[PDB]
């Protein structure tokens, strides 16, 4: 239970050491031309990969506060990832930037209050033009256009993600499941998706995406908290002699029934997933009414105990993410789940606050509006499973750039916002000078990526940022040319939650004047 | 087995290095402008901090002398917390001047106990012009707008805050939980409040943190010392066979009883919390009976024990049991039983003639009648509740403080008002004046540490205010120096009372150490 | 737990050695006159063997990077291994020589992109003039010659290989096995092929390869996924009831339903081989109800009520990891043409040319049989030492059938350096790239006079400089029609192995390995 403890520039200069490290092994792989990282495993031959977030969770330090250091960015690059879909690595490499920069200056005797702000005074401004610099994406065939770039030019790939979209629109729900057909199609189904996602990690998956996916499951819906073991052996054992897969819909499950669901997912291997109940408050209560009425089941808080089978609902297929939750095939009659929208138009037409209102909304669209699966073919299910991999991160990136627009790639959306950083309304020279940290990290990822592909970061961004407009590097094909013209592209959000986490994870760590660590 | 024994200065050294990393680690969290303290968390991420309290309640160093020390301090500064609700960040940071300063006097050569003795009169002086300088807070208004202050300008919460202490009173019983609608809302429901905490651990909840709690509870009392398991076992299984939890309220558990509670509990997952009878000699059977009928169960002392039939036990809503204190909150006795029941005490106020006995009378009667304001608060999301629940209970103990004994300007800006006042004291030898000037030192270690978490330099700071006007201290979070008592940049006097009187207290006890004794590890 | 990363050179470097101690240990046996290594074995006497295969499979470093170095190399080449059936002594030291001149030029400031844009435009030069130096084998005389010159001079393991392959064509089935007989003999027999394997390892045939092979098996045929232990409990006590073996053949086996199957055949050797069914899509169900038709059994109306009627029967069974053989079918030959009848009329209608494959293929499986070797003689294990060579005397004829032959000895390589000198490199580096190929390229002849006894530095000028160091004899001939052949499929694909594991290893940044 012992501890050590570190104060000020001494402690941060390991952490720094460990960020170090880190963005190091993570920046190789920067680019079109990014090198490889081996890894070794535990058992069988060393993996290879040019995958920066599978770098960074396989880097773990030895020395306690170098691996607080990369624990924090690490965590802030992840966060970053499940937003976005990409930008590990343009976060990783630009907040060991701002947070070299920024210690350097700090322990030379600067203010880090004054050099915080003016980091983010700059990260704003950068954010603006950045914003201003987006060119959006709404039509069809710009979309089309994109997923195409993002697929690295399959039409096939494109076509069916636009028409995806297009068959449920931006806001709709589209995901990715393994294709028995030789040509990939997508259909639209009955669905309901909602934010919330397992209480615990029961993997059934136990594979790529740290989720748990049944078919034709049962669905136990419950207002009440689930925390006596005895009104839940009643479900459980009904789910097991029927041998079907049991989702508990709960306000919350936890105590001796979360206990028992733990001890019976791991030792008699019970399909059962429990998952907390969307929303808040009584909007909490109408998601639980109107799932139940999906599913054709009924919700508990009936004595919760007395169950025969028929109060659960039906769930054709269930994927629970760490933070979603989606219900596929309903079981609930048609004409049911018809007339329950009716009652929710009946309310619009009375109620009329604007919080109510967006609400309501939501929970017609979620009874109404469907899910829509696209299943990739090929000739081989390993070929199937890649293309799925394939497919998902361009129908990410496509959603990105519906988002929030598209900018040029390469880092040179980065780089053409220097320019603006030279007309700030700066206090004291503290504030210049994190405005000049974040316009020398605006250039690294640039040059990172430029350095991997052999040329000088240096000279190559000198020429762009002193040459015409939207003229970037290709380092694929080695010349300069028109990024969005011809191709080179990345969305505006994954550089912009990138850049911003970054800076908030090297202010946090500027914030810092002592580690707390444990005596090995 | 074996003992290592230093002994003066040398052992005081070593304290005085633990007590210096103790409150280094925890001064970079003061004031509004504080740094971030990172602790390394066993499993999961590591926990980024600006709490001073689970800053010093992290803290635990190899060495036994320096972990001493801090373990001393630690300990000051948290019933410095408790009492008060802040200041453990004052307490530490004075300790560790006070301390600092009169070791080294000390070590110098100085006499300890008459640098003592001096210490503590011109601490006693700057407490006189303390409550000299405090603003007491009496009407609704200043109650509210001391509310709104603490919730960091949010109306409604002071609002709730104001509404709660009116309709209870200043003395009244306030707690705080979490709400299941989006509008926060305080209500007023029967209840009753006893400082006696649980005999063992038994926290059902310990993410709220040393605190047992849980809904439709029975409850057994029993006047008799309950040390036998025989007599324990039927209650025990009349309360599993109903699925209710248990609370025992006696004049003490222990023994083979409690050991059987502790263990069922750990092993099996009893829902039984064991508290010992408030009060002591008559009082404590006669508030028994008062929670027997408020409740609706019956007091054991043919009422013997291992006889119960689940009509001698009380009903209780919801009991909420922490280390020094326990809430039972929905009673199932009937109000006609009450309000006979305080009958019996207002005419026995009239045999009364101790003028003590009505004291304690009184005090029953009021619990028998008083009950409790339970404020839940809303939000739109659940972990906003939780953290908006947090900040109200922080806002409504400082609010509780206020009224307690008045306000005084923030900032440590007050201990830096009274260091002109302990210009004039009656010194008898050298020794006296050189604690005199510890003290001195000490005042404006706070605000200099403020200012310097700001940013700027708190040695300018501190002599502009001094040699200012009497009004203008500083913000240190726009950086400007203002009216702090006008703007709103106060703190109650309770708490810097409390603070300087308990870090005196562990640096006087810190330096009248002579020998410290450990074991060999 | 802890995680301890190298960059850059510095990590090169240290796996460089290691695939340097790797190399230098297999290039000893290369070459007719390959050298002696000894392994020491856990027990009993240490081995000794020529074969560069089981040298390299027998190294593990302590160190991790130089560790992670060699098995690299090692999982390439031992892949190059399965599917040419040689080249794995020659991938390993042109994949040394490869990786150590391109770490030694980058690491003296070229880039390794420009190394390897110009590496695999020399390799793909290279390989170009070596398909125009293959001769290809095609006519039955030119197979037996081939067969009979990779069995080291055997008329008669040459005339059976080239007879069966006669018979069951190039593209046929041929299995090697024990035979009882005197004489060897081969035979015709009905079979079945396809490229499954086993999900999990399952072998009873511990040694001679990681093999399932047992005789007189059970087979039940499941279209749906089996992973519920309630349905697949009836099969196994039906199977374990006659002493039978169970061969599962499922889309998919998994979950609790393959613990359970695992954990039997460990503790009490259920004779149980679960395979995932061969294909994809539609094509999977059809050649699975082929199978079926085949073997007598029915298609799963679930797996709880299976009886015995639905159990197809296989006389002899070989399960490997990347191939299933199922010899001796079941059904009824009515049963199979009338099943084939139907192929063939399907095939009549269509005309598309990726559907008529897949049909053909099947009605190949339905009726073109499988073809076995009995091998000969008089002491078992002279019969389990001429089935081996006889096996590697088929792999060998049948990969020269796929593409051809070159002269062997390394020479092939040797004679493709001349045409390597007409390049348009874009920059220097380009070209520095070339020189490494062109520098890697007389490593195996090198290493083949080296171990010959003279020095492959002159050897080589010799060769280049005229009109091939038959090695053995010890006199420069004409390799080709003297005997020393390789396959081009082998040369050509350890070539490429090679190149593509160095520019892997060039192309590595960061090396991220385990604190010990």
């Amino acid at each position: 239970y012992a501890k050590d403890v570190k104060f000020g520039a001494d402690a941060r200069a390991l952490m720094l050491q460990g960020v170090d490290l880190l963005a190091d092994a993570v920046a190789v792989t920067m680019g079109p031309k990014g090198r490889t990282v081996i890894i070794e495993q535990s058992w069988g031959s060393p993996k290879v990969t040019k995958d920066g977030v599978t770098v960074a969770k396989s880097i773990d330090l030895k020395d306690k506060y170098k691996n607080i250091g990369a624990k924090l960015v690490q965590d802030v690059a992840n966060n970053t990832n499940e937003e976005a879909g990409d930008g590990t690595t343009t976060a990783t490499v630009l907040a060991r930037a701002i947070a070299k920069e920024g210690f350097d200056t700090i322990s030379k005797g600067a203010n880090p209050v004054e050099i915080r702000r003016g980091v983010m005074m700059a990260v704003e401004t950068v954010i603006k033009e950045l914003k201003n610099l987006s060119k959006p994406v709404t039509t069809p065939e710009e979309i089309a256009q994109v997923a195409t770039i993002s697929a690295n030019g399959d039409v096939e790939i494109g076509n069916i993600i636009s028409n995806a979209m297009k068959k449920v629109g931006r806001k709709g729900v589209i995901t990715v499941k393994d294709g028995k057909t030789l040509h990939d199609e997508l259909e639209i189904i009955e669905g309901m998706k909602f934010d919330r996602g397992y209480i615990s990690p029961y993997f059934i998956n136990t594979a790529k995406g740290q989720k748990c996916e049944f078919q034709d499951a049962y669905l136990l819906l419950s207002e009440k908290k689930i925390s006596s073991v005895q009104s839940i052996v009643p479900a459980l054992e009904i789910a097991n002699q029927h041998r079907k897969p049991l989702v508990i819909v709960a306000e919350d499950v936890d105590g001796e029934a979360l206990s028992t669901l733990v001890l019976n997912r791991l030792k008699v291997g019970l399909q059962v997933v429990a998952v907390k109940a969307p929303g808040f408050g009584d909007n909490r209560k109408n998601q639980l009414r109107d799932m139940a009425v999906a599913t054709g089941g009924t919700v508990f808080g009936l004595a919760l105990e007395d169950i025969q089978a028929h109060d659960f609902g039906k769930i054709g297929e269930v994927q629970i993410t760490k933070d979603d939750t989606l219900l596929l095939k309903g079981g609930g009659s048609p004409a049911e789940v018809e007339k329950r929208a009716a009652e929710i138009v009946e309310q619009l037409e009375n109620t009329t606050s604007d919080y109510e209102k967006e609400k309501l909304n939501e929970r017609l669209a979620k009874l109404s509006d469907g899910v829509a699966v696209l299943k990739v073919g090929g000739t081989s299910d390993v070929e199937v499973n890649e293309k799925k991999d394939r497919v998902t991160d361009a129908l990410n990136a496509t959603r990105a750039a519906v988002e929030e627009g598209i900018v040029p790639g390469g880092g040179c959306a980065l780089l053409r916002c220097i320019p603006s950083l030279d007309a700030i309304q700066t206090a004291n020279a503290d504030q210049k000078i994190g405005v000049e940290i974040i316009r020398r990290a605006l250039r690294i990822p640039a040059m990172t990526i430029a350095k991997n592909a052999g040329v000088e970061g240096s000279l190559v961004v000198e020429k762009i940022l002193q040459g015409s407009a939207e003229l970037g590097y290709d380092a694929m094909q080695g010349e300069y040319v028109n990024m969005v013209e011809k191709g080179i592209i990345d969305p505006t959000k994954v550089v912009r939650t990138a850049l911003l986490d970054a800076a908030g994870v090297a202010s946090l760590l500027s914030t810092a004047e002592a580690v707390v660590t444990e005596i090995p």
